[PDB]
């Protein structure tokens, strides 16, 4: 170790003092080099007082890229360290973290949760690597610095310190933890009554600021309703549902005392940020009591304040197809005459209110909602806003959210597409990251694309869903095709992968759902797989595949398969990315889904098992092998010869010849596969088989013990395809240098007679065949010199 101990040295030195120059940054992202896990390289930048020495140089720095380089460094040294994360908690406090979030310039907020990730991770036993759990054990260990690190965080929520790109990525990273149940932070979280405080978020208004008022961003409401939501979804028992929805009312009855224009106004936003949050809680919360009325009644007045906050309620009330039908009742009149109002905020809040009220339920009678050209009306009122260059304003987010119901008919979808300068407007809406129009702007783009979740009609005998089929079904029905892929074309082209990327920050799993439905959209044209590799779209989808719906997981997966198909995993899924992306592709093979989506992922895993030896290691250790292999057994055209040729390039690991090894048919069918219709399929197993007798005396002896195996050596021999041939010849050869005896059972056939048939003859289209089967003669000649 005696190299590295000096270079660290070298390093450390040319970054801390303010001599070198840009000289700094090259020691800098070097720096962070060294440690990266490597022990050896860490344990030393700590020792010589490292952490010190960051601490000193951050609060003065001013080169942003030495500066990020620096708290990397901070999270290198504490990754899957106990001790250095809690001596760095100590030397540094969690409030040192909290400031690099607070710092207003560019890629701090990233970073800043990297650490604190990666410290909450050291402490849990948590590894940042896919479906990791926390070890049970090292979070008693560590339960005061864990706990003391969830308190640190709720206690900035509503900190009025620090600005909103901050309170966001706070939130964010409270949302990203609170699953783990080692860690029970959802459960720790509502004791110190975290919820009142994420509500408090919620209801900061960012037009008008009362007195006591807090710095947020446009994403904040959002952003702190999916912590509100996913807190929920973490009450277990019905007790602990409890304990919530009691904070939450409890939260409510206070504000609703002293009920001055203030604390009424916030009350609403609030009650509206938590429907669009836990729904539930929220509608228990309206029910108990005429805030429905007291909704109304803000509605009904004369401040244009209370109408736009009251709106966004009744729109937000609606989410119910029951509760729905129940409030057009009273409210339905209201919003017809706000939608007549010259406050364009207001407008267009209730043009939102009505066509929400008015997509129920566009299924049943099979009639479609807003006929007789309503749609196209409203639509059109839609385009306006979204247009409007005289309010550069929000009112854009909400024209979006209207054509999210619009655009289920399909002449809105066909006028929409062909109005370039709305499609722009949607676009740079997604592409300014809002989090607060995600809903609309990617429900309007799943639906030009039809995206949406179809009607799903299901076998009776699940088991036979593959069998024998001899083609894939059209994902659409051919008329609509074209039409349909012309639109995604054009949303392609207008740059949609960096847009949704942009606002893929989200941690919604439904929010998810809907970017993973438009991408995997997109992907389902080869020639835009391309453009979303190149826009950043793996990375998001990886991210989509590993955590989300059910649904969306496996969009997202699916994307990916294509992706794989078209642009070479070596390329589109370097370097950790191959291996992260095994295990949601496997469940692309279950039976359960579609004979497309086993098909993709039939291919990207065939794409896949032929980088390295370490992309086909993790394929089995998840039970690949096995989940690959069932498809042999259909007669599918297709899925079986995916199957084989993905099974060919298996073989390259020994871990896999050993299990054709085994007790067990693997080399009883692969064999039988042989003399399989479609070349295609009968080649890659040829091939495979030839791979594994070349190296497995045991597979040459398992042959041998196949009912009839000389029928099937004979078929191979004078095989119609020159390539399957040249594969079966060469299986003949490495079975004949096996072993004396596999040799003898071999000589004993009229098979040595065909062979001295092939004789040499370089330019023959059966050159290849004729040279192996020359050799394979010329070994049974050393066997009889003896």
């Amino acid at each position: 170790n005696a190299k590295t101990s000096t270079k660290v040295k070298q390093m450390m030195d040319l970054t801390f003092d303010l001599a070198t120059p840009i000289d700094k940054r090259r020691a800098a992202a070097n720096n962070l080099v060294v440690l990266a896990k490597e022990q050896t390289g860490a344990e030393l930048l700590y020792k010589d007082h490292c952490i010190a020495k960051v601490a000193s140089l951050t609060k003065v720095e001013k080169d942003q890229d030495i500066y990020v380089n620096m708290v990397h460094l901070v999270a290198a040294l504490c990754e899957n360290s106990v001790e250095r994360t809690k001596g760095v908690l100590t030397e540094l406090g969690v409030p040192w973290f909290m400031r690099v979030l607070d710092q207003k310039h560019e890629n701090c907020v990233s970073t800043a949760q990297f650490c604190l990730q990666t410290i909450l991770n050291a402490l849990s036993g948590l590894k940042n690597k896919p479906d990791s759990k926390p070890d049970k054990e090292l979070c008693t260990r560590n339960n005061r610095e864990i706990d003391t690190l969830l308190t640190c965080l709720v206690y900035s929520i509503t900190d009025r310190t620090i600005s909103g790109a901050a309170r966001d990525g706070v939130i964010e990273l409270i949302t990203r933890n609170v699953h783990y149940t080692a860690l029970e932070w959802a459960e720790r979280l509502v004791e110190i009554r975290g919820l009142c405080r994420l509500l408090d978020v919620c209801s900061e208004l960012e037009d008008y600021k009362y007195e006591s008022a807090m710095d947020i961003t446009g994403s904040s409401s959002t952003i702190a309703s999916v912590c509100l939501a996913r807190i929920y979804e973490n009450m277990y028992y019905d007790e602990a549902k409890a304990r919530f929805t009691d904070q939450i009312d409890e939260y409510i009855k206070d504000k609703l005392l002293a009920p001055d224009m203030e604390s009424k106004v916030r009350v609403t936003v609030a009650i509206t940020a938590l429907l669009n949050g836990p729904l539930d809680v929220g509608n228990q919360v309206v029910a108990r009591e005429g805030i429905l009325q007291m909704i109304l009644a803000m509605a009904t007045t004369d401040d244009e304040l209370q109408q736009r906050v009251a709106c966004e309620c009744l729109i937000a009330a609606s989410s119910k197809k029951d509760k729905a039908k129940a409030l057009c009742e009273q409210g339905v009149d209201i919003l017809k005459r706000l939608y007549h109002s010259k406050n364009d905020g207001i407008r267009v809040r209730a043009l939102v209110g009505l066509c929400k009220l008015g997509s129920y339920g566009g299924q049943d009678a099979a009639i479609r909602p807003f006929g007789d050209g309503a749609a196209l009306k409203l639509a059109e009122a839609c385009r306006r806003f979204l247009i409007k260059p005289g309010k550069d304003k929000d009112i854009r987010r909400w024209a979006a959210d209207g054509l999210a119901y619009l655009t289920l008919d399909a002449e809105c979808k066909e006028k929409l597409i062909e109005d370039k300068a709305s499609i722009h407007a949607l676009m740079d809406l997604a592409r300014g990251g809002n989090q607060s129009c995600l809903y609309g702007v990617v429900t309007t783009f799943v639906n030009l694309c039809n995206a949406y979740e179809k009607q799903e009609m299901l076998p009776e005998m699940i088991e036979l869903a593959k069998f024998a089929k001899q083609h894939i079904p059209e994902e659409h029905e051919l008329d609509d095709v074209d039409f349909i892929n012309k639109r995604i074309t054009v949303l392609a082209n207008e740059g949609i992968t960096t847009a949704l990327c942009a606002l893929a920050k989200t941690e919604s799993h439904n929010s998810q759902e809907l970017i993973a439905r438009v991408l995997n959209a997109v992907c389902g044209l080869k020639e835009l797989r391309g453009k979303v590799v190149q826009e950043g779209g793996v990375k998001a989808l990886l991210r989509m595949a590993l955590e989300g719906t059910e649904k969306g997981k496996r969009h997202a997966t699916q994307a990916l398969a294509r992706i794989g198909i078209t642009i070479n995993p070596e390329v589109s899924f370097s370097g950790q990315r191959s291996l992260d992306v095994i295990r949601p592709l496997l469940n692309l093979l279950q039976q359960d889904c579609t004979a497309l989506e086993n098909f993709e992922s039939l291919m990207a895993l065939t794409n896949l098992a032929s980088m390295n030896e370490s992309v086909r290691q993790r394929i089995i250790k998840e039970q690949g092998v096995s989940k690959i292999e069932y498809y042999l057994m259909e007669d599918h055209l297709y899925l079986t010869r995916a199957a084989a040729q993905c099974l060919c390039n298996l073989v390259m690991s020994e871990d896999v010849i050993k299990m054709f090894e085994g007790n067990n048919d693997r080399v009883k069918f692969l064999a039988l596969l042989c003399e399989d219709e479609d070349e295609e399929t009968a080649t890659a197993c040829a091939g495979a088989l030839a791979i594994i007798t070349s190296v497995s005396v045991k597979c040459c002896e398992k042959i041998l013990a196949i009912a009839s195996w000389l029928d099937i050596l004979h078929t191979l021999i004078a095989n119609p395809s020159p390539a399957v041939q040249h594969r079966g010849i060469v299986i003949i050869l490495n079975m004949i240098n096996a072993g004396e005896e596999i040799a003898k059972k071999l000589f004993e056939t009229d098979i040595m007679e065909l062979l001295s048939g092939l004789g040499q003859l370089p330019d023959d289209t059966r050159a290849k065949a004729r040279e192996v089967a020359t050799q394979c003669l010329a070994a049974a000649e050393r066997y009889r010199i003896i």
